[PDB]
């Protein structure tokens, strides 16, 4: 299934049409199944001959040319196909060779704001679409989120370093393309406690299963009991799990109520049971005694049957004695779970929530119960990998040729019915200003700049009600890390990462997991959740020394040494970026997305957007980023290209 696979992987099923294909050809979707077969064909075919060479350039003839009979003389077909597929940027798209070199006369000007991946992609192909194209950075340095430190040997992402499975991911093309290396994430994740001794095997695995019980629980909650909304206020991932937990304690505390019921009962029936063997004994001794006084060849018979009826009833109570002190110290000896959750056996379960709150960027109670995994319909296939040489080789390679203005930031965003003008500022001479005066313009503003109030940027006119009211409902998380540069390697390098089990519920993001991803001895210790924000407010030298403490703990003293060089990032004071990524927030939902992708039009679409926060089935990723990129480039041209 060579074309089944490059539909695959391209995000497209390969034996029906998606609703994209039918509004560009509802010649096709309209009209003969036999023809639209055709077309299933000639546009997986088209997407193999580029997915098995991404580095040189697909043209129209080439594709012909490659293409079997009968196919390759339909002519016609295969151009409004090839046409297609290039103008969305699923062929011809990322870092290539042109083999039909760029037309010197540019027509349109765009300017795009922000020179992160989604801003790099779409100029990258706006400009191979023959437009006038010129991005404005804010920073000194390209890439935006992808970060990378660099320094002698040293190499570690500040920013997105994380490639989540190959399968349907864009990136994989980009990655052969710019020669990046990567290298899969081993599952192995040793924990270890505040004290830094490693928890067992048995509990690591029970307290994993018991996370994943609670988060399946969430769901049936909410997507099928419809428990999504309290005293008007949405339910966030964070409030359902505290519910489910009580329950869960609730439960054990049932069971250990009705156990120790049978505990008192039985010993109540025992107590009651020894009771009358104790007056049975008084009985018996009112015999052996008195009994013993001529007709007594007849009256000894009679005491002696008497007395020993007695003992059929005695031992026999014995009997029916020891069926009990059994049954009870059977009981007494297999007793009920005594908690839910131990003191410590929490703490690793709030390393589990902490890890949560690292890969949506924010902590558990603020995100949507029903819709904070709105995209994991989405998932590649695959592991997820990591980059040994830096992220930042894919935003690097992809500028170039580009007509870049770093340290220019933009402040000011006018569009008119009739053109659009972007004022930006030099951050090196905040003195001199730049007008620049175009035809469109991409904004690719991370959400969290345009949250920022009092606005880092005006937009003239004001944007939309139905905009702005997106911005807010949105969240948008924030994330830290910290390199720890040493000259020796101290730590298992088998392991990829390894996590720090906090003291508190609160502080549970708190460096709580480390990662071992370089060539050079290189540490990258995470800060998640409530603990993201906060820390920012800690001195580099006083959170590095938190972290060698942690270290210290695991591996001992005197086998960590002190750090050559260290890097800390803070995401949310970055005024380039103001937090990591987008969420989905209690009370906001996929819906948002869409709302952030839509052109501002006064008489004819003019102001566009992309960024992470702009694609609903793919947000907060770089692949994400880059996909949007590719599709407004696409909006754009199909508007002013026609
Ligand atoms: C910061 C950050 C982010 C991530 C991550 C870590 C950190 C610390 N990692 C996390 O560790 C895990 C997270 C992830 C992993 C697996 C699945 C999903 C996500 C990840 C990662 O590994 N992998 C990933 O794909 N994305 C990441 N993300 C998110 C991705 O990095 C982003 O979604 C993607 O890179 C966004 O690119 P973009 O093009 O949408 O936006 P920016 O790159 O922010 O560019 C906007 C530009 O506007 C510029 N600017 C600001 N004001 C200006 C102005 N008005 N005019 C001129 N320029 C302006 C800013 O400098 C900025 O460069």
């Amino acid at each position: 299934s060579g074309v089944e696979g490059a539909a695959f992987q391209s995000r497209l099923p390969h034996d029906r049409m998606t609703s994209q294909e039918a509004a560009c050809f509802p010649d096709i979707i309209s009209g003969p199944q036999q023809t639209q077969k055709v077309f299933l064909f000639i546009r997986n075919r088209t997407l193999q001959l580029w997915l098995d060479n991404p580095k040189i350039q697909l043209t129209f003839e080439a594709t012909l040319q490659q293409l079997e009979a009968p196919y390759n003389s339909d002519t016609v077909l295969v151009h409004r196909v090839h046409s297609y597929l290039e103008r969305h940027g699923l062929i011809n798209f990322g870092i290539y060779k042109r083999i039909k070199p760029l037309p010197t006369k540019k027509t349109g000007k765009v300017i795009i704001i922000g020179s992160g991946v989604s801003g790099l992609a779409a100029a990258r192909q706006l400009q191979s679409f023959g437009m006038d194209v010129t991005l404005l950075e804010a920073r000194d340095r390209v890439g935006g989120r992808v970060a990378t430190f660099r320094k002698g040997n040293y190499v570690a992402d500040l920013g997105a370093m994380v490639v989540t499975g190959l399968g349907g991911n864009p990136m994989a093309v980009v990655s052969k393309q710019v020669n990046m290396e990567l290298a899969k994430i081993k599952q192995k994740c040793p924990l270890y406690e505040a004290n830094g001794q490693a928890v067992p095997k048995e509990k690591d695995e029970m307290v994993e299963q018991e996370f994943n019980r609670l988060l399946e629980a969430t769901s049936y909650l909410s997507h099928q009991l419809d428990f999504n909304v309290l005293n008007n206020k949405p339910v966030s991932l964070g409030q359902a799990l505290e519910v489910v937990i009580q329950l869960q304690e609730k439960h054990v505390k049932d069971e250990q109520i009705e156990h120790w019921k049978k505990i008192v009962k039985t010993q109540e029936e025992l107590k009651e049971l020894l009771n009358k063997m104790v007056n049975l004994k008084e009985k018996i001794k009112e015999l052996h005694q008195q009994y013993k006084e001529i007709t007594a060849e007849f009256l000894v018979k009679s005491k002696h049957r008497d007395l020993t009826a007695l003992c059929k009833e005695y031992d026999e109570l014995a009997e029916t004695q020891g069926k009990l002190e059994e049954k009870l110290q059977e009981l007494e000896a297999n007793p009920p779970s005594d908690v839910y959750l131990s003191s410590r056996d929490r703490q690793i379960l709030d390393w589990h929530f902490a890890n949560l709150e690292f890969a949506n960027a924010t902590p558990l109670s603020t995100l949507s119960l029903k819709h904070w995994d709105q995209d994991d319909d989405f998932e590649f296939t695959g592991s997820h990998l990591t980059v040994r040489n830096g992220y930042s080789c894919v935003p690097v390679a992809l500028a170039e040729g580009l007509d870049i203005k770093l340290n220019t930031a933009v402040r000011q965003v006018r569009y008119t019915a009739s053109g659009c003008e972007v004022i930006a500022v030099n951050t090196r001479s905040t003195s001199q200003t730049f007008i620049y005066k175009c035809d469109a313009v991409l904004c690719t503003l991370p959400l969290g700049v345009l949250k920022q109030q009092p606005p880092a940027v005006q937009f003239v006119p004001p944007l939309p009600e139905w905009k702005t009211s997106a911005v807010q409902r949105m969240g948008f998380g924030n994330l830290n890390k910290v390199v720890l540069c040493f000259d020796r390697v101290f730590w298992d390098p088998s392991v990829n990462l390894f996590g720090h089990v906090g003291s508190t519920t609160a502080s549970r993001g708190e460096l709580f997991l480390f990662w071992n991803l370089y060539k050079a001895p290189i540490l990258l210790a995470l800060v998640a959740g409530e603990a993201a924000g906060i820390m920012e407010n800690i001195s580099d030298d006083v959170i590095v020394g938190r972290c060698l403490a942690i270290l210290k703990g695991i591996f001992g003293s005197s086998a960590v040494p002190q750090p050559k060089e260290t890097v800390v990032s803070r995401w949310r004071a970055d005024p380039w970026a103001r937090g990591s990524y987008s969420y989905v927030a209690a009370g906001s939902s996929g819906n948002d997305y869409d709302l952030m992708a839509q052109p501002i039009t006064p008489p004819i679409p003019r102001l566009f957007f992309a960024g992470e926060h702009t694609i609903r089935n793919y947000p907060a990723t770089v692949h994400g980023a880059l996909l949007s990129g590719l599709r407004e480039a696409g909006r754009i041209a199909d508007q002013f290209l026609g």
